């Protein structure tokens, strides 16, 4: 009857540390309670069904919503926690959207929100002001000219991983820029790059492409040549998970400021975008974890207290699909991304929706729209094609 | 419930379903009582059976390949050993050794019964050569050289290959192996220590013939599509594919293309040209559920292993099977020649089921990066090890 | 690789169009297996055992199951195949009755049951509606008083080969009406027909003989005369096999149905009576036959499929030992017959437990108690008399 | 005062009073995890009651208060000064970390739950085994028998026996719980809230009182002691038995507690009590919600979910030495004495505190009669007419 926990915490995982003292913290606040975790990783899904037919699961789960996990809710393997997110009175602490985006098409909350990603734009201020320049909210002149500036200083402007994630959800970002969040839904979960706002989209990615806004060979670059390259000062901007902006060097980072990404005319956003997910790692609560309820409810009332919820902020600097008032001002640029706000518009993290047999195809035509030249239609084509499996 | 429920790939898109949807509509003309449903689902079958099993219902029989997904079915018992049936219904035998082996997990049990199988040699387009002056098909290093260089005198590309996708990076993985047994290649791929002897000697082939100007120009950035495209306009004269797609080159082509291994360095781990092959495709696998209809299971699958079924598909969809028949498919000139390849060449392993499923994605990556002209056999070393950090 | 069948059919024999037609498939399902087939009629048993002294004995052998075969699992001339019948999973397409029909009292199964026979009474209902006769009999009084009426009109009753097989049949099928399987099976084991049931039905017989139920001089007929007074409409009732109803004239068939032989009161069935039996032609396999026993798993799993059965009961009008859902519709009668049922009560078809030393005695013998006016005593005396060359 | 996200306490705590070190403490813990929520302090003692009420009439009280149980705040949940808590212990789960006598003593006749409860007492009897052992007494007395014996091998050693101050608080605990040697707590509860001593329980264990004192069971003179003159002669060991509040107990000189014990009072022949017996009370400082405070009862639900949380519990046992209302596992063992008291168990039997139910009129009179009882001599005839006359006023 001790209190089980499957989680993917423990590890290499990020926030695992700061989950750890929580559990220490939380045995020295509960000395006769029971606790124990099970660490896995991708595999954590897996390891759990096979243990909930042979009825031998655990108490509670806590893995990050994808593919596999997006099932469980209707055939019962995790059970609708909005009950118990009333009866303990935990539903406002949660962010408004966190919750949406954590509840079924019927009425059912999957599970309790707990991690959460920002994704903003980052810009080098002392190589704008090497060039001839000041942050940039606009396409024309602003980004582009800002771009031509760098380049006529020697300085790559944008650098992204072209051949990889990091580029294949910038393009998606971009492409977004004429796509409120519900139509980008519908647009990646299908595949349909032939709506209009996707083909304004495509046209604006391939208007900024061509006139050198990235990096010379973005499309066989990754996450280590962008990553290396904004953290040796060799490119200007880069747009990346704050979890990734995290590890610039103090001395790049105090001369360093987060934004949205240049917004076209016609936009369907008032302001520069950012990426935003709230989807990673919640808590699920499993039918052996009903009949332990009451240490269930000890163990997430305690989670989501904000004296625990702001040291993963504070210590890991985690972004939160809690309401808090703690700011990671120790990781800088990460702080300085939660501060934003409302100068920047919210789009899609498409990986929920991209059926899994699209992923890969996708980066594939990722990196063939990041070649300079390529025309729309071309890029259209492309991406498309990334779901001929389906 | 008293009807066979199968869960399978084949239906639609896949190769062979229209062979498959013959022999399950002949099965019923075979067995006038008998119930037979099909369940259809691509890429995500693993996940939608996995689900079917949490609610207790999921298919009696299941038609997929081994990979990353299913090959951890059998320990955890979302599916069942089969050996006991192969041998009970003395269908073990109607399996080629090398297939029922390649199927057979750690623990001696039979993961599925084989059925589909893959040959994955090289196509050397003859007028091409011919064209350039190249009288005979190239079977090592310095004649793939020197072809390479004739065919670019005459504007033709030599071998085309989607350097950024899956295609690229097993032939990667296959020119690497020209120098490594298969037992040595199993571990590489599975451990990822590409620092072994046998692998630098590849990778150093591989670097060579790239810098030669081996591959297409900016092959780097070529996919699946670029690569069947250049073949069958024969913009290109080599080629590297699965039996599958050689199944479909142009009537004009084929006639003059004959299919061969890939050639190979001095000192080679291998005695040929070499040529990827796997047995491990499509097979059927029983769930618990399967095993409580099992005389209903064993009526199919006996049909489905009936000699004249596995040479429909051969002789009418033009597959390649992991059973024993003396059926060729003839009526798709590359995959029954394919079919005929002898000793002549030698077989290098198909790397993915060793490789760990989080070092798939960025072993696409790391191919893309060493289809780069230049880039040293260190850099291709440390990116093809880079991609197995996430492990 | 070549599989040598000694059969009876090929040629004359009933069913002979299906069984080539399903060898001619077998091999397109089966190439590379040939199939030789050595025809045999009456007579294979004896040409089977002189093979067998050459030591060049067939693989597989197609026979009936009398005095000469049922010898041959005993000696080892046939191997028993109830370990093939379990493991090859054949069981569950044999009838019951007739996998017991089939297995002697060691347990040993002789061979896999194939051919079978209803063998009812055929009513021409157009010569009944001649006479005053409204309905089918279904008592002995009741067919007295038809075959009165019958003959009133100048129409012949029952029409019957009293001096062969035909009359041998139906005269060991009336005494049956008080007789239980078993009981029948000692009498005519023993030749014993002293038992209250023989003598019951003797009377029985005697007093329907008397009476006119039998065309004028019946001791006399054939098989011959008796479906060709029948087929001309001379006489206006029959009983015989399943396979002679088939050859009955379409416009004679047309008003034509089948049924039992009426009951007399304290008849030990529900009835009226059918002969029906489930030993004839089967699949029997010889030593030479289990040292190939693979080919032969191939021809027995092809000849079982219901596939193959259903052509044999739709394409020759065959009666089968194996469960179907098919019905000889094309041979009116024989369809008929197969849809019997429940109204009807199945008596024994006494062959395989006359000792053959009393068979032909027990034909003559037949042919005397047919006579009119012959005292039940008498014919008690002749059948007993028909034994006296046994043990 | 007055937004939410500021919780005000109207508490005892904070000073003088016993527990307020710790209180302290764990308000600056509860900061440290609510940063967002301010936390006031009114800090009153013997009239915050009296001021709680001024507050409650202007509309402008406490959210949450922190008082014992008494017969001013007795009468706050019927008039509605005070909210049922009953429907809080039952969400959030807080009952059942409640001991199950501390509960029933903090609900009315109409199930209504007073207050959370949290403070408690533990009453025994200690024994200093060094003076037992000079005296030649080799086990602590469980009889009444074996008490005299020890008394009088005690004093002819010249060491007092038992130590109480006849003339206050310390003697009429004593008397009452030497009375209740043959009195269930249902019984107890009647004798003490309507003086009615005629009970054949009580008037049996007048007898036995009257039996023990005339024994010399207590030191001589004990009619005019006080709970000063009891801590000193047992303190500097004149008198080797002593009953009192485990947080008397906790200011023993070590040197002293070192070889005392803990147990209860011997029974006599018949008792009520499995015994021997002490006296034990949950109803001192308790959590009490007022209608300000419910309309801020998300802020007040994190405050009493702190204060319940076990490691804020065995903070007011270990760091205190407080006896405690609610299930813990941690023990004094800092203050020794008040550590080997909470590990008694069944071998020593609880009876009744009875203040909060002697009418105050009475309270004062009792004392006196106390006094006149523990006069040797006085029949038992007269310690009954004594105390029933405390209660004169009815």
């Amino acid at each position: 009857d001790t209190l089980v926990v499957h989680t993917q915490l423990g590890t290499t995982a990020p926030g695992s540390p700061t989950y750890l003292a929580a559990v220490d913290r939380f045995r020295e606040e509960n000395p006769g309670v029971k606790i124990k975790n099970l660490v896995n990783g991708d595999d954590l899904a897996q390891v759990y069904e096979t243990s909930r037919l042979a009825r031998k699961e655990a108490d509670v789960v806590m893995v990050n919503l994808y593919d596999k996990t997006l099932a469980w809710t209707d055939v019962g393997a995790t059970v609708d926690v909005k009950p118990y997110l009333d009866d303990w009175g935990l539903r406002g602490r949660v962010l408004p959207a966190a919750l949406a985006d954590w509840t079924d098409d019927e009425g059912r909350v999957r599970a309790f929100p707990y991690f959460a990603t920002n994704w903003p734009v980052a810009y080098n201020r002392a190589l704008l002001d090497r060039a001839g320049v000041d942050a940039i909210p606009t396409t024309g002149d602003q980004l582009i000219a800002a771009a031509r500036k760098l380049r006529a200083k020697g300085i790559a402007p944008v650098t992204v991983g072209g051949n990889d994630w990091t580029g294949q959800k910038l393009l998606a970002q971009i492409i977004q820029t004429f796509l409120s969040q519900d139509e980008a839904r519908h647009v990646y979960s299908t595949g349909d790059f032939g709506v209009r706002g996707a083909r304004l989209g495509i046209e604006y990615f391939a208007h900024l492409r061509d006139a050198g806004v990235f990096a010379d060979k973005a499309q066989g670059l990754t996450s280590d040549s962008m990553t290396t390259q904004f953290n040796t000062e060799e490119a200007a901007v880069q747009s990346a998970m704050s979890s990734a902006l995290a590890k610039v060097p103090e001395k790049v980072a105090g001369h360093t400021e987060v934004g949205g990404w240049p917004l076209a005319d016609g936009a369907a956003h008032d302001g520069p975008t950012v990426i935003r997910a709230y989807t990673l790692i919640g808590f699920w609560i499993s039918p052996n974890g009903v009949r332990k309820i009451e240490q269930v409810e000890k163990f997430l009332r305690f989670m989501y207290r904000p004296d625990v919820v702001a040291r993963f902020v504070t210590e890991s600097g985690r972004d939160m699909a809690l309401r808090t008032d703690a700011v990671s001002t120790g990781f800088p640029l990460v702080g300085a991304a939660q501060r934003l706000g409302s100068e920047v518009s919210q789009v899609l993290l498409p990986d929920v929706y991209v059926p899994p047999a699209a992923a890969q195809p996708l980066i594939t035509a990722t990196s063939t729209s990041f070649t300079r030249g390529t025309s729309p239609a071309r890029v259209r084509a492309a991406l498309e094609s990334a779901y001929r499996s389906v």
